[PDB]
């Protein structure tokens, strides 16, 4: 079925994770390519050897990158600047306009293809098929659609200042302006700092690794320098690369046995309040509204 | 050769990684048993694939544990209260008193066992063998030895307020009161938040997971609730486990393919300033004092 | 013969036998008195030959060096051959071997440091046997190289046929400059190293000016032989086990296969940046054709 | 294919690089013979052993030449004086008038051939074959055509005073007036002093060996004396060569091993800007207009 938003890309690369019903509705290949994220899972173990897996993502922004280059999911206002849509294929640009609820851009995309001779020669069929698949996925991920199955069990607040009072701050207000698909992406990628299951409160990370502002979900720590994150044909791209000159064969030989702690930067931000009457363990992806 | 300080425990259990020349000079089994840490490695990757490994430890204290239960490596003042040395074997008490450079307790331990009938034969030899092994390990880890290969190469500060100015805080001056073995343990367990290799500064974690206090190495976050870390045959104990009640097989099957991000809480604290001229990649484990 | 100033390198302690990492080109009597590998290691350069063709095919070949420092390097890292004042700071002599410290302290004529070097080793028991001979052999080889290079030797082959100036403001009038007066402060070996490593902008064989390069790629300053351009950003120059040092490597992500295959048989212009600086007047009665090394003082 | 410009020369010798589609459209022999330049590759490297072949062109003007003898690519105004194109065969003169877009010269050439007895009998088939071939090659090099496969990702400014501000100057203003083929030749031959790929700027040579003025791309250096560059049948030459009378036959043996730095004067002038989106590594000869 290939439940990925960028699956319907054809002239007018999906990873095998698209077939899985994870709820992301995007594959890790496309996630890395577009939103500078790599999907992971957060095994929230119990004291007893029982567990439940919560989706998480690691941002792929380097330490030296600054400014717009640190934005993972831009807002609807500035998604044209971050993504450089004109470089992408017209199908990708149409899908991105749909994802960010840009009706005018979608209309312009449709209009510029009308002047083509072949638009009615099976090209309109392709455009409408891509649009229909993308809109079906969006409606699947949108709680506001007609007769939409929605879950009110989990309250997700991206501002922990007053989260325990069952209310959010400015960050959660900006989160509501997002589309349903982007809200789902941020909910899945950004695992909460605090997960309050019933009365119990669990804290996974000391402080946030990302911030939501007018520029969207930004892969920047709230204070201080940014964390050290180590990471198209016929395109000349030049990147500054940190390199260690020393020989490290003997060090890896000595420290081989011990378990390795990843140097990735997982996306942690906000508060999650799972209600006592929750169905959080279902595997059907009922979209969640805060 | 079992290079574990607690491998000499004998009446008057070491993991296989003790034999490895990791530099901890303590096995993972004994680290878990005594200091509430499990040895790990931190693979520091380039922007290329070349990597070098640093040793870190993940503390095993719970969310609900408060007070002395959160101390990982207690100070010389309060290590008596934290460890409850009476329960463990007298050889273990001798090793601990040698670790904390408490001469009066060592002398009392020697005096108490002098009155036994078997002290002269097959006991004093054992106590002196334990003493010699512990003292050799201490001298290996002590930079103030007669001819010690001390290293001014890496400047490891445990306070980042004035660390960039090559100064230290209160925690750093409290760190110097520790013995050679304890200083080596804290260096090999408490990873640096920042690793300023030459001019380049690499921030490994946004916030510190532990703080050095008057009570010792405390596994307490600087602010907010403590992080969620889920973890004597005849002794009766109560754990108050936080059981998770629900069916998670379906969810675990759904999210199987994706890489698992560990839920462990590692020890990140302080600032490491590696000098331009360094011999970091050696595996000889020279004391490496500040 | 291995006429490399660092070919005398050896571990003073006889327990460790340290072979000299010396390039095969050191045995040549070119006049560098330093091997390619040692000039790559210290005094960051690569020994090159600059063939100055005549108008016809017959040619005479000069020696020049290309500084290996990068674009991003600033401050001390820019200096290739430091001045005698700050050569200790630039080189970090503590990390180097004792033979290297001795050679470098002799190169800059720092007698106090050399006396200190032998004072530190005078205390050990092994100094009397199998180490005094080693230190004296290193000193003798370095002193012989310096004296061969020194124009102030007892009977030196000092040659005034070719005049080499390092300031071009008034070099046509055979007058020196601030950089040249700083150049005279260097010892003989450093002067020859700079002369063989730096080529003039305006060669002036007889009265025939021969401008090698438009603008200088190096400047002699108070800090030393600086690999810094006179103005603007620095030139783009692409470029010890158990040591962990950052690199900041710049990487190209393109395919480059089709572009490389496109231009197959076209002579490749090098990207190397050689040291061009000064004004080497040559007299009508010169003897530049000779192959025997000479100090070549002003 | 013989894509060279003067390949079609018959009455109304190219080095085997005419068949190669390197985008030059003129053989190295024909470049030397016509424009006093040469074909050489400038392999811009990086810290990693990788490269992309950008093309350079040494100029063949000697040290002592003055005035119009130093010009490599004269302007459309004074190409009659600089080139003495009349002396060449009428095919070469016609193709040169084609290159500089002089319709009066071309149709005067046509008028002269009309009165010949052979024009109506198998001569127009030659002159218009030459005209059509050369106009086709020019249009392939000309960016502004009906169907323009132009690339606007890169920007070339031959004036560096305000080049970093994405503007040009007098030199670039006089540069735009050139023909498509002439602009292509100046672009390919003259490598930029500064190559700003994305945000990182690379400087290859300190000073501009060639200066653009009204007389054309002049080999003269902007300051000081000219650089030292050592290099028609039945026409004896009053030619002056340099007198190096030394032996210089064993000194080469003393310096045979080392690598030889070429004494060729390359063609450096101006500042080239490349954006993040670029297709430089393609071999389709994007006309690359400004
Ligand atoms: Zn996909
Ligand atoms: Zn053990
Ligand atoms: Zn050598």
């Amino acid at each position: 079925v290939n439940r990925c938003i960028f699956a319907s890309i054809v002239s007018f690369p999906c990873s095998p994770d698209a077939y899985h019903d994870d709820g992301w509705f995007i594959c890790n290949n496309h996630l890395i390519k577009r939103f500078k994220m790599s999907k992971m899972v957060l095994p929230i173990f119990d004291e007893d050897d029982n567990q439940f897996k919560m989706t998480i993502a690691r941002h792929l922004v380097g330490n030296k990158e600054r400014g717009i280059k640190r934005i993972l999911i831009p807002s609807a206002t500035n998604y044209q600047d971050v993504f450089n849509l004109n470089s992408m294929m017209q199908a990708e640009q149409l899908i991105f306009h749909l994802i960010y609820n840009n009706e005018n851009a979608v209309n312009t995309i449709c209009d510029n293809l009308k002047y083509t001779e072949g638009f009615t020669s099976n090209t309109q069929r392709v455009i409408h098929s891509v649009y229909a698949t993308t809109k079906s996925i969006l409606d699947t991920t949108n709680p506001n659609t007609f007769c939409s199955r929605v879950s009110r069990d989990e309250l997700r607040f991206f501002d922990v200042t007053n989260a325990r009072a069952l209310r959010g701050g400015a960050g959660d207000q900006l989160f509501n302006n997002y589309s349903g698909f982007l809200q789902n992406l941020i909910r899945r990628a950004v695992a909460p700092e605090y997960l309050q299951i019933d009365t119990e409160e669990l804290r996974f990370r000391n402080c946030a690794t990302c911030i939501i502002d007018e520029t969207g979900l930004v892969a920047s720590v709230p204070d201080g320098p940014e964390l050290y994150n180590p990471i198209q044909p016929n395109r000349l791209q030049i990147r500054n690369v940190l390199k260690f000159e020393g020989d490290t064969r003997e060090l890896d030989r000595t420290l081989s046995g011990y378990e390795e702690y990843p140097t990735y930067v997982p996306l942690f931000l906000g508060y999650q309040i799972i209600n006592s009457e929750n169905n959080f363990l279902r595997n059907d992806f009922i979209p969640r509204a805060n």
